[PDB]
């Protein structure tokens, strides 16, 4: 694995969906726009 630690690193925003941490809101939002998912046309996967 990895330590994923480079000097400073404050996690002001935390995604209550997976566990991601962004520096600002905009950064968090853009991501939250990936979780959305329903009525999938093609369950072939899973
Ligand atoms: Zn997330």
């Amino acid at each position: 694995g990895s330590s994923g630690s480079s000097g400073t690193g404050e996690k002001p925003y935390k995604c209550n969906e997976c566990g991601k941490a962004f520096r600002a809101r905009s950064s968090l939002a853009i991501h939250q726009a990936t979780h959305s998912g329903e009525k999938p046309s093609g369950p072939s996967s899973g």
